[PDB]
């Protein structure tokens, strides 16, 4: 069977609560983590970063996005920057059990509309082949039309994800986020932009809505601030990192920590043991419930599937629920229910593999082999890869039970499949 | 269209509390899916013509009660032919063939502590003619199911044993007698004189809810149209009654009297059929599905696993039906078992499990007669397409239709494990 | 188990294990169900009232004595059949029968008459007939009309202008037996006190099928509204020849209970039937076991969650004694009430506690049977000098009668509900009070 | 549209969050407390004047450092500036004094903590803030070292270690209420795994309805800086909506650069706070949670509580001897502000212990009839609510009273129309 020690791992005791209040009585100090960290750490590169040795080092913390900050350097430091970036990065292909896809993305210096140096940032984004795209200061839907207009001819697969931060952003989030691929709550300028003491009111209020959408939303700003000097967080500091996750951020951030700060690997550290204690006292059995009552009824089979596997996983407690994705939307759709099995998201397009960092829980597994001439073999073969890379990562074990999240014909956007396969 | 949003009582069902739900019943909201709870007729003098039993298949009849307490073994070995007589003569159409299951009521034990020599020769002649159910008369204790298991012998282990509780003891060990058994008959006859008439109703609500929560078939009988033995027209408390034992969650319903002996025996069956269509359309979903899950435990068996996953992709979508391939009828049972408002089209090749199957509300059989395709993967969806077929003739099915579908990686039964999203062309 | 522990301590093991209480507990409905118990023995006193209909089988001042202490509450007088002289003399019988046990007050059980219309027939509105048997009515101080046939709002206010202006105290439950009545619900329960969903009629009006979707709806529609429904006809129809009734009929009476009838009606059963006192036993037997039944926890969580807020006084004062009687399992709720307002608020709420309704208004007193577990005791002292020991007598005639009567003993809990000044709509406080 | 009304009709908790709007504002008084601690920068009797009308609720002395004069002199100055507002009864507030002990470091009751303890009850403390409370009889201690004259004296422990946290149970069962003292519990237990303690505890204090307060480095930046950081000010209303009756400041008010600032701060996000907490989930949860009582305090207080829910109540007005009627009505979380009118000058100061209870000293003359007395008592809730900004004419309130004096009689509840 499973054994009573697993049942006390993971806050499962909590986990089984019939009501929050008593999901928060039975949370354990005791109680450790046993699954992987769900929620992506954005680290800024700056002075501090920025050679390949600190890089790789703050890849084996856990940073699975790198942030470059336009408002500060300039086009030949960035480039630098990145450079420095994908060579940590290639340190570890010659090992599957090191190597880790790690998205590139570039935060915009800001706005009557766009400025000069946007539109000359961004084309530099799409030259450079980053990612992601942090639009600063986004007001309305407007600002995200000119964001992807000067994202050009090649650019249209970059996430652009809208800062919210001032009183516009705020009130117009509706129409700003059904534009956008995500959100971040760029709590500095919000936090000067309207009282200091209502940014938590919009961070909830994003974050709940951005959950309701399906749409990656980042906590970012001041998370551990004085760990720009000092070796410790404070307590303010551990909690709001724990209550961003708590609150249902798919990724935290980090800027002055590790752009310019004195520990800048420590606070990546400190953001991975937040994070995976956070992920285990999320109560599953509301969240779950919530988001699917609030979820509209669907026809499109990659969400009937979806929602299948994530009611399957927690069923069976599953390992995992691996994923064939060319995109990312089939795993993004798995993310948006919450489930506490991780996503192993099997891809073959690296820039999908970094892109779904966005998205917690999906872990991207980038596959080179070539194409089997049966497309049957090729997806069995894709499978048992999302296995064996599993097993040896520590996601599973023979004899535990994984849900797999197929389509019935190649190419993109016909996900409807799910099945129950057991390990051997 | 809006039009889809107003029948089968769905502004009742997206209500977000059960006294919101019952405000929102509506009398203009048609029924649309096909009716799921399975009727029970006894057979008797009024129901054993072959002709008159052509009729009551049509009328709904999906299983035949064949009372021991009444008539030889040479009477019951005749209602058994003239049922198979009549469920054969649609055999000729296998799109809209239906299975009727054969279950054989015991005497009982009568004084006697425990398996009589009159049951002990019952149920022997019930393997010989090849019996589908057996609904073992005032069971008391588990033991009282062993005994009965032990009477089918080495030829009758695919029987399925339906105890029936029909005094104190029965429901006082309950728990240990549904252990054991297949499913439960709430025996209102019996157990009206056995306890306290006023007492009855509590012990049926939670038979039937011990039973839902278990996943095993229970079964609500006696009296439930008594009138209608001599009256064209059920009495209030009558239809009342049996829309209520469909709300209880009761996957079949029983016809005694009114089948077998009466004026009615057909316009029974049609009533019975009329009202839990209204009552299934009637159930609060969103809660019952809530608690089953809820209250059901963690699983490790992918048909368990895969079950309730279909179930949520169904409910998902407004999926028209799940088809399920089965080859005992356990992936159907486990669908069942999550109450979907989908319709479960079962497709098999075993006659006795397309019958036996029919005590699991929301199930349909549908029996495959073609050999075995020589590739495992084309076979699978024959029969798929044949459920498919099956669906669009009987109503349950048409173009543009989400459906969910269940199958297995390997032939044999126990092997369930997958679920797929299909829209129908 | 740690939100029952202590009281489970103080009162005993034995008394959670009555009145279904372990079923009460249980977090969900299905959980509710799986721990309904036939072992666990019904406490409380029959909270739901029975109507029974007079006719030549339960007639004689003696039947009707019979009847009364069997329990019924409420006697029904078709004016689709008889006369009005035979009606006259049948409510005279009810009355001689019910005042035969006045010389006890801290026992007296008060019985409602209620006028039962012939109905429309084929005509548009009010009946020249109606018209003659509602000035019967008023002229023989009925407590309730059952209106037949009650389509629209208009056949309402036309049985309103018929009882005149001495008819005003009358209670008007409309009997909803066709399509346009349940079509046309909402616009008739608005000017109505209460409802029947008389079944016999409605049944042959719409598919017998979807009787059970307009009877759960109408119940619904008036737990919501807070006013009284009945549900009527054919309950236990086989006890009109049989002593036993059906399994079908129990059934019916029970999930009549479940489903939030205030009032169950017996008519051929009591009217002509070889059974009238075994009948009104019968539904006594099962609306008792039913009450028991009730999932209150899911119950009293929808009421709130479905009333709107309010700033009425007497309805903030109602839900805070409802509250407060669950949290100290209260054996009752004694309310002092002029019209019976101030009872129906807190019956309005479903509380498992007794609601002892305390009133000097002897129409008032019958009156309240229609809301489900109001115990009317009429009070015949003449007023104090000081109103505040008016009020504080009344408050003790409702603890000694409750003592005397078997629904308060020592150590016992109460809830006690009156008001900050004398007359009808001032009711504000509640008090907790230990029974010594 | 106010008070995040909208975000309060909400039907889950993923709608609340979605429903919270940043121009909804706050009308309700501030209900969590603000403990503060007194030091080198906050002990003039100008500052602690400041202090009082930023917010200060309670008054922290922390006897790991300065001395008893030291302590005493700054316990004289609050008093003072606490009494420059008593020449108006209807809106003076009163101040609670707070010791918190310096601990029993190596090794039962340290021989300092016994010469403070008994320092405390010489000078009239309300509470103690015992330190490095692991187990059952280091209460029991705390207790005994209080003696006989101490026996009004509320005792926080203070939860700052991994036995502390594993005998939580026996330790609360005990005490009057708990301190999460992060700072120690932060290095003695991975310091990642401090939000996990902070939330088990504070849910544990609202199921048993005792206080509990959040403490360390909430605003720790504003000890140079005029502004907080955003964990800052996220963690103040992660406190608040986390359960906690009281939050605390250190450092920042005791040796910092603002300490006005750092209060200011504290009341302008727990207000924010306290209207989007979920009142239609912890109403409810709280509610089945609570054990069934006999108790006619516990029953009148679950009724009244209800009763205010029902009409949108201004605030419960509740009497008072020594705080407990008040604190009943506190553990099911009203939106209502619970106004506890008592004649002791203890419980009024005691009571800032638990969330939403607003003590209103009274010192009005006695009513020959006890009745009449009851009814004064109400009125000056009443013209004190008025005064105070809690209520208008039209607005209904709850009061609640007993039918006898003395302590331990609460059993009325009734439905008030204010003018
Ligand atoms: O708004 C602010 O002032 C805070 C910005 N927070 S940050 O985005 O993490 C940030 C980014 C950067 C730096 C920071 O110290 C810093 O803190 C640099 O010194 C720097 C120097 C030269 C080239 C590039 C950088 C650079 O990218
Ligand atoms: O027709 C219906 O659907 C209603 C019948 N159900 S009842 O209202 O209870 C009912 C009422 C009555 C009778 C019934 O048999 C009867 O059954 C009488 O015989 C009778 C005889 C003489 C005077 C008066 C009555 C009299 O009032
Ligand atoms: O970090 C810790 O270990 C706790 C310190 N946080 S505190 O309790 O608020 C605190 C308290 C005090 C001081 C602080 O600077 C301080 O910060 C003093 O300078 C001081 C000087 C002379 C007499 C008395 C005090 C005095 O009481
Ligand atoms: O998440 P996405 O981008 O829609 O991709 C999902 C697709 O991946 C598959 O599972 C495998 O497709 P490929 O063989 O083309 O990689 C498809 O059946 C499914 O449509
Ligand atoms: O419900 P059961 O009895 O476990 O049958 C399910 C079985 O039916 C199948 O779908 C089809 O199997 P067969 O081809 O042997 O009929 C299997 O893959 C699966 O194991
Ligand atoms: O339920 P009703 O009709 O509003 O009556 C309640 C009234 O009864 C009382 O308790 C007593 O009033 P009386 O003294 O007039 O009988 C009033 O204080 C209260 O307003
Ligand atoms: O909250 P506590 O300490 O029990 O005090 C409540 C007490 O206060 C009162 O309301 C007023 O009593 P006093 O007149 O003695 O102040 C009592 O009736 C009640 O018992
Ligand atoms: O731009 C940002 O990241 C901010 O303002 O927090
Ligand atoms: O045997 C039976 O069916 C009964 O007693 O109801
Ligand atoms: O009128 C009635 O009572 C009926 O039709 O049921
Ligand atoms: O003593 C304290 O307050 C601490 O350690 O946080
Ligand atoms: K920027
Ligand atoms: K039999
Ligand atoms: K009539
Ligand atoms: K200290
Ligand atoms: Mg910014
Ligand atoms: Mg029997
Ligand atoms: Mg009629
Ligand atoms: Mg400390």
């Amino acid at each position: 069977e499973l054994g009573t020690a697993f049942f006390q791992q993971q806050q499962l005791p909590a986990a089984m609560a019939d009501t929050f209040l008593e999901h928060l009585c039975l949370l354990d100090i005791d109680s450790e983590p046993v699954a992987a960290r769900s929620t992506s750490i954005i680290a800024t590169i700056g002075p501090a970063s920025r050679s390949v040795e600190r890089l790789k080092e703050m890849i084996k913390a856990g940073m699975n996005i790198a942030r470059l900050n336009f408002s500060h350097g300039s086009h030949e430091y960035h480039a630098e920057s990145i450079a420095n970036v994908r060579e940590a990065v290639e340190s570890f292909a010659g090992s599957p059990l090191s190597y880790r896809p790690v998205a590139i993305a570039l935060d915009t210096k800001g706005p009557p509309g766009l400025s000069e140096q946007d539109v000359r940032d961004l084309r530099f984004g799409v030259e450079h082949g980053v990612d992601i795209v942090f639009a600063s200061f986004v007001r309305k839907a407007s600002d995200v039309a000119a964001v992807r207009a000067a994202l050009g001819p090649e650019g249209h697969g970059i996430k652009i994800i809208s800062k919210i931060e001032n009183h516009e952003g705020v009130k117009r989030f509706d129409e700003i986020l059904e534009v956008s691929d995500g959100i971040m709550v760029a709590r500095g300028d919000l936090g000067i932009e309207i009282p200091a003491e209502k940014v938590f009111l919009a961070q909830k209020m994003m974050i709940g809505r951005c959950n309701l959408a399906g749409k990656p939303v980042v906590c970012a700003t001041q998370m551990l601030e004085s760990m720009i000097t000092k070796p410790r967080p404070t307590r303010a500091e551990t909690s709001d990192v724990a209550n961003a996750v708590l609150d249902g951020a798919d990724c935290i951030m980090l800027s002055g920590e590790t752009a310019k700060g004195n520990f800048p690997v420590e606070a990546v550290k400190m953001q991975h043991a937040i994070a995976r204690e956070a992920e285990a006292a999320v109560y599953h059995r509301q969240l779950f419930e919530e988001l699917r009552r609030a979820a509209p009824l669907s026809r499109d089979p990659t969400e009937v599937t979806a929602i299948g596997a994530v009611e399957a996983a927690f069923k069976c407690c599953a390992a995992a629920i691996i994923v064939l994705t060319t995109t990312g939307r089939s795993a993004q759709l798995l993310s948006r229910y919450r489930p506490r099995a991780a996503v192993i998201a099997v891809t073959r397009s690296a820039q999908a593999a970094r892109q779904v960092h966005l998205c917690r829980g999906v872990f991207p597994l980038l596959y080179r082999e070539p194409p089997e001439a049966i497309w049957a073999d090729d997806v069995d073969r894709r499978v048992q890869f999302g296995i064996e890379s599993g097993k040896l990562r520590g996601f599973l074990r023979v004899g535990d039970l994984v849900i797999v999240v197929t389509g019935w014909r190649p190419g993109s956007g016909y996900t409807n499949i799910m099945r129950v396969l057991s390990i051997s």
